[PDB]
């Protein structure tokens, strides 16, 4: 009765490191594996809690700059998008701050609600969502959309692979406004309210490069790589740093290549920085033979790169033989996966509020890692809160609540810790400055007044080491 969930999960356990981390909207991943099939491997296996629900939605429901959520700060490795989640997209869009309370579920007089997303499987020259009484007739190359009795005209219709784009009028024969966009693809079509027409979930789930920002869509598919799919579940491998385009100099002309051949090359690299800046990193190409690294070639050094304003990197490299090449970036990032409830002064605590403001104590942690790391250890705070961007107040149905995620390190309490592959134990003395939390919570209140709504304050322990990020792997060619 599974929608591919067991095939996908059961695939992850057999194809990813023992201490990987995955997420799914509303934790279907964890719930399927734990509650339905019985399982545990760490105090956590993915993201949880109502504050991540907000940030997960912010990513799924939005597009462009404001959707570049910092998944790396969660040491995220895999993302499982579930097609069926289209049915909940109204809530997802609401938590993600895309739509207002009214468009979410109507006002006091039951009017206004909208249908953010609606999938239209094919039928043959016709696309139709039986359950919603919607029919899309293209045959003749004009596109006729029937919604119930009415006849409605999109604000726009798109074809993919095609890329064609008819410009509708966004109105119904009812005379009413139909602010919807229709994306059509060989196997399915999707009708989407305008506020979520370019939604990343559409990009991941239904294969529609939907982006109101040039380049974004290419970059995003370099940060989220599909590695497996079953039914309505596609498992993507995240990476806050990837390469969406490799240009090679062929006769003083830059052309796009899709694999490299042994030998010297004059290249141009296009990196996508998803969620966080590139900070003092080193890039390498790893010649790979029989899935065996046979050489590590440093190719460049980026001191910094804006995550909302990348740029191409120039690089000349001589490459050995091997079957494939791996562009890797290495820089400071989070590592480790608590395997038990952290203890403080002997007692058990929450791995998300390890210490209270002002309180000090002896912290103990069982830490698992898939590689040998030398890391520092900090107490990092993470504020997740909403900021009402419309409406007279929080109850006004005009209200839409834009979710934010602020993360700052408070104090280093670890130092050159030699974490070795497998399980580890780390006892350390720590103290959380007096005021650090209330201080920030006051600065937020000062910036946003009543438009604010704290959803979750976290104070957790994080091991930061130099870690390798796989940006892209190409193949050796003739
Ligand atoms: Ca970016
Ligand atoms: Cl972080």
């Amino acid at each position: 009765e599974t929608s591919g969930w067991e095939d996908a999960l059961k695939w992850l356990r057999e194809n990813t490191p023992e201490y990987s981390t995955a997420t799914s909207w509303w934790d279907y991943g964890y719930w399927i594996e734990s509650s339905l099939l019985g399982q545990r491997r760490a105090s956590a296996d993915g993201g949880h809690a109502r504050d991540r629900d907000h940030i997960l939605a912010l990513f799924l429901a939005r597009d462009g700059n404001i959707s570049e959520v910092d998944f790396e700060s969660w040491e995220l490795n895999y993302f499982l998008v579930y097609l069926n989640d289209w049915a909940k997209f109204n809530a997802i869009s609401y938590l993600g701050g895309a739509i207002t309370r009214r468009e979410y579920n109507g006002d006091e007089s039951g009017r206004g609600a909208v249908t953010t997303l609606l999938p239209l499987p094919r039928y043959g020259e016709k696309y139709v969502n039986l359950y919603a009484k919607v029919i899309v007739d293209v045959s003749n190359s004009s596109v006729k959309v029937t919604v119930g009795d009415r006849e409605c005209d999109p604000l726009m219709v798109t074809f993919t692979p095609s890329g064609k784009t008819i410009k509708g009028t966004g109105t119904c024969s009812d005379g009413n406004a139909f602010p919807y966009v229709l994306h059509l693809t060989p196997t399915i079509g999707v009708l989407a309210y305008y506020k979520v027409a370019t939604a990343n979930f559409i990009k991941l789930a239904f294969g529609v490069p939907a982006s109101t920002i040039p380049g974004f869509s290419d970059k995003l598919f370099s940060n989220f790589e599909p590695v497996y799919e079953s039914g309505n579940v596609i498992v993507y491998r995240f990476t806050p740093f990837g390469i969406y385009k490799i240009e090679e100099n062929i006769n003083g002309t830059w052309k796009q290549v899709y694999n490299l051949t042994p030998g010297k090359h004059e290249l141009k690299l296009y990196i996508s920085a998803f969620g966080r800046d590139i900070e003092n990193a080193t890039l390498y190409i790893y010649a790979i033979n029989n899935e065996k690294i046979i050489e590590k070639i440093k190719i460049a050094e980026i001191s910094h790169m804006d995550y909302l304003n990348e740029y191409p990197i120039a690089v000349n490299v001589t490459l050995p033989n091997a079957t494939s090449y791996r562009f890797v970036l290495v820089q400071k990032g989070p590592i480790g996966v608590l395997l038990d409830a952290p203890k403080v002064n002997g007692e058990i605590r929450s791995p998300t509020n390890i210490l209270r403001e002002g309180e000090s104590g002896e912290i103990e942690l069982k830490v698992g890692v898939d590689k040998d790391y030398t890391a520092d250890l900090y107490l990092r705070a993470t504020f997740i809160y909403l900021v009402r961007k419309s409406g007279k107040d929080n109850e006004d149905y005009d209200a839409a609540f834009e979710p934010q995620m602020d993360v700052f390190f408070i104090t280093k309490i670890g130092e050159n810790i030699q974490l070795k592959e497998g399980e580890n134990t780390v006892k350390v003395r720590a103290e959380l400055p007096e005021g650090v939390i209330s201080s920030y919570k006051d600065e937020l209140q000062r910036k946003y007044g009543d438009k604010l709504i704290i959803r979750g304050i976290r104070v957790e322990p994080v091991f930061i080491a130099e870690k390798e990020y796989l940006m892209l792997e190409v193949s050796a060619s003739a």
